[PDB]
RNA sequence: UUUUU
């Protein structure tokens, strides 16, 4: 019982996928505490319209104004897990609309649409059923933990480099201006809750906002947000395309989902500045490959993860939050399935469990 | 968040 992911399976019409709706928000504040409200949100607020171009210096800070969050902390699905305890009764759908859902990170299912193209990592997703809902949750493999704990001086600091650019371009108040001044601490976010559905399958994922563009005419989330970016400068035909192929198809797959209609990105030269922006509006995306043999599919993307959806909901039978079934794959293969229970793959806390319960 | 496909 395994999951083909090869493109060619899944060329066929682009599947239905419901526009998103924000159902509720959350904050993570600089103690990665949580709060109920969007006091994390910030607003997009490039270069002025008369000043010189950006120039923005992406080292400035690193280290000594960077507060890294723990990575050893494996948060799972415990902060969106919160978010529904407390708006059990307050979801929208009708009564059992979370019991027919699926429940899981925009990142997770980004994972998901990216698969059929991914040649370099692989990835590993642990199901529970309980109560009718399906909950997904990612799981770090043996070998991207290993990455991880070896990542390069240079990675870690354009990890850096990349939440600093968001520091350049947002402001805490709307029209407000941006403070390059203080620190860099990834504790802090801001995500959105929404409610879609591809196929036949009802989905309820949060996913990490950069910020809200009070310029935009419209004003109502998620139409309102807006995607960050960083990217090396480029200047030749190919670096162009090689760009279109794989970096675009990876910013589509984020920004889609949750229905975030424009990714700003900031292309940094080799000494670390940001001295150039271009908007790349989601729905455009892949104009610039739909006529490449060597480009990527929407359609493939959504079917597969359709595929994926109806696979592990028809495998993960037993209604069981102490049962885990482990979705592996790495590229070359198909998805495959063990079964696990309890610790350490079981990831829905007791606290949730026994609240659901009762 | 980011390097690469
Ligand atoms: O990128 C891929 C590449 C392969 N597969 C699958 O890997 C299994 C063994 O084929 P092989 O690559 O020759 O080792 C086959 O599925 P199977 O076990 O025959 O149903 C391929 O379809 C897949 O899902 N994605
Ligand atoms: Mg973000
Ligand atoms: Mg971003």
């Amino acid at each position: 019982p395994s999951l083909r992911t090869q493109p060619s399976l899944y060329s066929g019409p682009f599947p239905f996928y419901r526009r998103p709706s924000e159902l509720g928000c959350f904050s993570l504040d600089a103690q990665r505490q949580y709060h109920g409200d969007a006091r994390a949100l910030r607003y997009y607020s490039p270069p002025p319209i008369n000043g010189p171009g950006p120039d923005f210096d992406l080292r400035d800070g690193y280290p000594d104004r960077y507060q890294p969050r723990d990575e050893e902390v494996q948060e799972r699905l415990d902060h969106l897990l919160r978010w529904v305890l407390e708006h059990r009764n307050q979801l929208e759908g009708g009564p059992g609309w979370l019991a027919g859902a699926t429940v899981t990170w925009r990142g997770h299912l980004t994972k998901l649409l990216t698969t059929p193209y991914e040649r370099q990592e692989g990835w590993q997703l642990a199901a529970s059923r309980f109560q009718g809902t399906l909950y997904l949750s990612e799981v770090e493999t043996p070998a991207a933990r290993a990455q991880r704990l070896a990542r390069p001086p240079l990675l870690r600091e354009l990890m850096y480099m990349g939440y600093k650019f968001e520091q350049y371009m947002c402001a805490d108040k709307p029209g407000g201006s941006p403070d390059p001044s203080g620190e860099v601490n990834t504790n802090v976010a801001y995500c959105s809750v929404l409610r879609s559905r591809l196929g036949n399958h009802p989905l309820l994922f949060s996913g990490e906002v950069d910020c809200l563009n009070p310029q935009a005419p419209c004003t109502q989330p998620p139409s309102c947000y807006v995607e960050l970016k960083t990217s090396k400068e480029m200047h030749s035909p190919g670096q162009w395309r090689s760009f279109y192929r794989h970096k675009l198809l990876k910013w589509w797959a984020q920004s889609f989902l949750p229905g975030v209609p424009h990714v700003v990105a900031g292309f940094r030269n080799p000494e670390g500045f940001v001295c150039s922006l271009k908007t790349f509006p989601t729905m455009e995306m892949f104009e610039n490959v739909r006529n490449d043999r060597e480009g990527w599919n929407p359609s493939v993307c959504m079917n597969f993860c359709a595929a994926f959806l109806s696979f592990a909901q028809s495998t993960v039978v037993q209604d069981d939050p102490r049962l885990v079934h482990l979705f592996s794959w790495e590229p070359g293969g198909p998805v495959t399935v063990s079964v696990h229970r309890d610790a350490p793959y079981a990831f829905l806390p007791s606290w949730y469990v026994e609240t659901m319960t009762q």
